[PDB]
């Protein structure tokens, strides 16, 4: 599914994610515009071997597993292929787990260069929620 901006400003503010662990809800639009254009279906290769998966690229060396990545762990207790749903319920619980982890968003390579330091709450201007 390929969300609209507002339509997944609503689906993160239904499941917690607006000020989860500080951040504002404008941030988590940001990281998801940046990593997945609002596509559930959004896959990509790292250059470790592993791979990013679903509208916030959740990676399959330490979150979700996928059978190909040597090495890697399961921290999400998830296959990975379940992030390409089009209900976010397990990429937003995985999310709060990794945001959780210690360097708060600075997971999301794309958030620190592309959202951090940014005017965020733009991503959720116009939006009714
Ligand atoms: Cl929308
Ligand atoms: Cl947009
Ligand atoms: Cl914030
Ligand atoms: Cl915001
Ligand atoms: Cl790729
Ligand atoms: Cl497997
Ligand atoms: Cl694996
Ligand atoms: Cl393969
Ligand atoms: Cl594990
Ligand atoms: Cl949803
Ligand atoms: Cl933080
Ligand atoms: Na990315
Ligand atoms: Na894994």
């Amino acid at each position: 599914k390929v969300f609209g901006r507002c339509e997944l400003a609503a689906a993160m503010k239904r499941h917690g994610l607006d000020n989860y662990r500080g951040y504002s809800l404008g941030n988590w639009v940001c990281a998801a515009k940046f990593e997945s254009n609002f596509n559930t279906q959004a896959t990509n290769r790292n250059t470790d071997g592993s791979t990013d998966y679903g509208i916030l690229q959740i990676n399959s060396r330490w979150w979700c597993n996928d059978g190909r990545t040597p090495g890697s762990r399961n921290l999400c207790n998830i296959p990975c292929s379940a992030l390409l749903s089009s209900d976010i319920t397990a990429s937003v619980n995985c999310a709060k787990k990794i945001v959780s982890d210690g360097n708060g968003m600075n997971a999301w390579v794309a958030w620190r260069n592309r959202c951090k330091g940014t005017d965020v709450q733009a991503w959720i201007r116009g939006c009714r929620l």
